[PDB]
């Protein structure tokens, strides 16, 4: 039997939403 | 001969921007 | 005969959404 073949192709992962924005300014 | 390439690797989660600033407050 | 299949490829981080709007501002 020959040697093992090459490594498989490389596997990008899934995309969390950012935090809530800061409080708004004064009215 | 050498074997065939392996299968594709595993999937790689991406990093978490802050939301928009909130509405203006009371007058 | 041909050798064994290669190992699985290496793992693939995914893409970075913005957060929701912040709270209403103060007076």
């Amino acid at each position: 039997p020959g040697p093992p073949g090459p490594p498989g192709p490389p596997g990008p992962g899934p995309r969390p939403p950012g935090p809530p924005g800061p409080p708004g300014p004064p009215g």
